[PDB]
């Protein structure tokens, strides 16, 4: 059963496909008429390591899938057709869309596959002296060192707030200098040296080129994804490498 | 370092060149004696795409490269000399023999269709398969022996595994039952080996089976950093 592509390579009137994915969203049925009647639809949008793609589910399929697929899961998809994508309505990058027809199959996944939990379209950290400045990214390395938390207090009232910068390296050598404010600050463990994917950090040259962990940016720590091993892997058989700042 | 040209394409007094190919043959080291005392040399074929070519290395070039170049490997030949070559000696078919001179030096340079340890249960026996898995523990050697003579094979069963979680036991005789080396917890691709059901579904590293050790390719840190992040639960063996 494992004739499973990845869904970054998925292109309208491919032969015939099968993908594993993980289900990190999935909207409410939608309803509607028109002159022609009453419908109904759902979205989900569907990760895998490649990529991200966005499908919906019409009537019919709506029934029959809608109570069958949960968040957070994996499962096999196969046969259902692509087009160029909305991008209007949708934040999902990928070219094309998926839309279920009566011959699409959903099945579930004993396990995870390693499938990551959130998209990531990672920068590797070499690259990121070519973003500019203020532009979003998402990426994973290595914990070179992290600084102690400071706590910044506002002295007019009880406001608060912890900084903390961290050092990341992923195989290339490069190291970056990433921020982290309150809760993230507060919480960093540097204990057993951890992987740390991060998505949606900005990047600064405010006080030097840098990464910045906004509100809205996630940190997971230690992901079961082939990526965070590549490079613990990688560390503890080369990881007696010095250092590269940028 | 990728100034390379075909085996084939060299000629004499030729401008100057570099070449990447596999040593498919080492002799040992021949010792000479005349009226200038001792003198050593040693050969090897070298073989690429073009073609191939007979190499010799004589006294001080053998202390160096001689341990050096390892039988089955690849490398990276640069400048050294070609002559006529003496085809009363040699079954290479070149026109040409070359030799290495202090000027002269080599820097090092398979692939498989890798089967899931898991999926291994899918393969039939006497069937050829290429696996990578971290050991998870080895045996030590055993020396089998003949009563009748002096012959006498080393044997010891490793044990891999991969992400699947599965453990394949992997048989090595001889030269690699001797030479296996469990430090630092190596990862181990296997090229060839053959599946096998006489004393339980294990794996035989065959002479004609190939081993490298903790290669440098992606599956390979993949795998030794999984078991850091999960490489402590375990077993889940045959």
């Amino acid at each position: 059963m494992s004739k499973v592509v990845p869904i970054a390579s998925l292109t309208p009137y491919q032969s015939k496909w099968t993908i594993c994915a993980r289900v990190t969203n999935k909207s409410q049925i939608r309803t509607w008429s028109n002159s022609r009647g009453e419908g109904k639809l759902f979205s989900l949008e569907l990760v895998d390591e490649s990529g991200e793609i966005r499908a919906t589910a019409f009537n019919e399929q709506v029934d029959k899938f809608f109570p069958l697929i949960e968040v957070n899961k994996v499962y096999y998809f196969s046969k259902g057709t692509l087009k160029i994508a909305n991008k209007q309505f949708t934040a999902v990058k990928n070219d094309y869309e998926m839309t279920f027809n009566n011959e699409t199959s959903v099945m579930p996944c004993e396990d995870d596959h390693h499938l990551p939990t959130v998209q990531f379209d990672f920068t590797g950290i070499d690259d990121l002296e070519n973003k500019s400045k203020d532009s979003l990214v998402d990426i994973i390395g290595i914990c070179k060192s992290y600084e102690d938390a400071t706590k910044i207090t506002v002295r007019s009232n009880n406001r608060e707030v912890a900084k903390r910068n961290i050092y990341l390296m992923d195989t290339s050598g490069k190291v970056v200098t990433a921020t982290l404010w309150g809760e993230d600050a507060d919480k960093f463990d540097g204990s057993r040296q951890p992987v740390l994917a991060i998505k949606g950090a900005r990047v600064s040259d405010f006080g030097g080129r840098s990464l910045s962990v906004l509100s809205s940016s996630t940190i997971i720590a230690n992901p079961d994804i082939p990526e965070a091993y590549k490079l613990r892997g990688w560390f503890d058989a080369e990881g007696q490498a010095l250092d590269g700042v940028s």
